């Protein structure tokens, strides 16, 4: 489904707020 | 449903940044 | 129901980001 | 309506997110 | 409708992210 | 949509939030 | 569709904070 999938894309793109709160980590380190 | 099941991989990826932020406190602690 | 419930889980993952960002402020302390 | 309801609660957490950037900004400023 | 309403409740929400947000950047430069 | 346009204001409202995350990275820039 | 297309806008402001967030990164680097 049309809505289904447009969720998908909010899914992935919050896992792309997650690594690049991973790179801050990273750049703390 | 289908639906449904797209939200709760968004609530999957948002623990991922929860845990990513915890990862971020780690490195200020460390 | 179903998506209610997901939207639930949902507003509990916001809530384990909230809880991580205390410890990021934590940590700064 | 239990969407409404659960909309809502999604509303409160984010608000629970604010609050603890509130608490990072206060934490920088000592 | 209480679904929109709703909706616009999580959006408020993510507005005062934003805020503590900026709250985070003003500490960082003072 | 009245559903539609909520939805719209929770994008605007993220994208705020992006322009105070670019706020604190000038910040550390600063 | 006007629900789906206004997930998507949210998606892509989702996308924004993600690099705003690697701004923030490369700024701890610098």
């Amino acid at each position: 489904g049309e809505i289904a999938q447009a969720l998908k894309e909010i899914a992935k793109a919050l896992k792309e707020i997650a690594w690049a709160c991973k790179e801050i980590a990273q750049a703390l380190k």
